[PDB]
């Protein structure tokens, strides 16, 4: 089971190059042993339009697992959750809750874009490495179950 995957790092400073993209190599380590096939990775500035464009592009390219890092706080430009919600068919609020139980200002969501074997799972992680590892700890074990359900 190859899961076509995309990473979207959301950060003004990484986008311009004045800050290191630590999320990408960390996510690649967490993904490396089903299997994840990384078809796309990008860095975008903060905002609604930039995140929407990145998600819609990854979905068009066939990604079925999209993980974002960053843009989940309360600043005006922190619009990752809002951008993400525009694509969601069904939220996985239990998983959001577990991420919080396992790990307050992150508004990151988790959800799927449909209910069938074309649907994608989108997960918003925080910018921090610790926040990414806590998100991953909750999502990783349930990935097989999500795709088995969508693909039934
Ligand atoms: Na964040």
């Amino acid at each position: 089971m190859h899961i076509k995957s995309a990473i979207i790092v959301v950060s003004d400073r990484i986008s311009t190059g004045t800050r290191e993209n630590k999320a990408l190599p960390l996510l690649q380590r967490l993904m490396s042993d089903y299997s994840y096939e990384l078809i796309s990775e990008v860095v975008v500035p903060e905002g609604y339009d930039t995140v929407v464009e990145a998600i819609a592009t990854a979905l068009k390219q066939g990604a079925r697992f999209i993980i974002t890092a960053g843009g989940t706080g309360i600043r005006a430009k922190n619009q990752t959750p809002e951008a993400t919600a525009s694509f969601i068919h069904t939220r996985c609020e239990g998983l959001e809750q577990q991420i919080l139980i396992h790990g307050g200002l992150s508004r990151g969501i988790v959800g799927v874009t449909g209910r069938d074997d074309h649907a994608a799972l989108i997960v918003n992680a925080p910018s921090s490495s610790g926040g990414i590892t806590d998100t991953w700890a909750v999502i990783s074990p349930v990935i097989p179950n999500i795709f088995e359900g969508l693909d039934a």
